[PDB]
């Protein structure tokens, strides 16, 4: 399974830690940058990860900024993307079980490293439950079709 | 200002509490439902609040479900909406200061009542900081325009 990862300078150090964690577990990782601490704009990297997920070049993505908010809002602008900002494993599990999220968003200034690794572990392992959740995901798709 | 609020059955009881909190503080509140514990679909209510914010009929909105994730992802599919799922006051403040969020998303199964009122209080008071944050918000607008 291939994981795209991306961040602004606010999520860069946590991104390096997560890239390292994911490889150790045998995931293939595509790092879309950013590639240092220089100030950059979270929507550009949100977009790269979200577009790699939409095109099937990654199966899912993880996006990181100070809070997770900006980069996840930007990712969710892409039709077919469901980016979930999670600050605990319960939200991470539900985002997979219920929302079928294909992007996990994290905030490097909000969650400490080991908590964020717990969240990523939970999210990678949880599974979509279909049923009424698929119905609701289709209704998300109807919003996208409306404003397309 | 006027605040739109909406929820599925997962966010209904916390919605009733926040509506009451907001009125006590002299805000005008437009409740978009849901109106009971009957099982309903979070995208429908996310859309109502998001479209009311987009059309200026509300100035800001608050959307609530079990986790906040699904309804905020749905809200974010609307162009001009920036829905922030917050689990603490720090995220709520940053979502205003940096992301100029015009919808707050909460999860009734994740944050307890007093924490959620703290977050709402923080979010309603925080102010957009412009500058490089305005630039980044514009780049979110470029994503919208691309998939429009
Ligand atoms: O949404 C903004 C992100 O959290 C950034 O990581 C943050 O805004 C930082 O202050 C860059 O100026
Ligand atoms: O995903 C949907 C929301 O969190 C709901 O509030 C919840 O999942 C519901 O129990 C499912 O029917």
């Amino acid at each position: 399974m291939k994981i795209g990862i991306g961040s602004d300078h606010g999520g860069y150090n946590l991104k390096r830690e997560i890239a390292d964690f994911l490889k150790k577990r045998g995931y293939e990782v595509i790092d879309f940058g950013t590639h240092g601490n220089e100030s950059v704009d979270y929507p550009d990297f949100g977009l790269k990860v979200a577009e790699a997920v939409k095109s099937g070049e990654c199966d899912r993505g993880i996006v990181i900024c100070g809070t997770g908010l900006g980069i996840s809002i930007a990712a969710n602008k892409v039709p077919g993307i469901r980016a979930a900002v999670c600050t605990n494993s319960y939200m991470a599990r539900m985002s997979r079980e219920h929302n079928d999220a294909n992007i996990l968003a994290l905030g490097e200034r909000v969650v400490g490293l080991d908590l964020a690794l717990d969240i990523v572990d939970t999210w990678l392992k949880a599974e979509f439950q279909g049923g009424r959740h698929a119905t609701r995901v289709g209704k998300i798709g109807e919003i996208e079709k409306k404003y397309s």
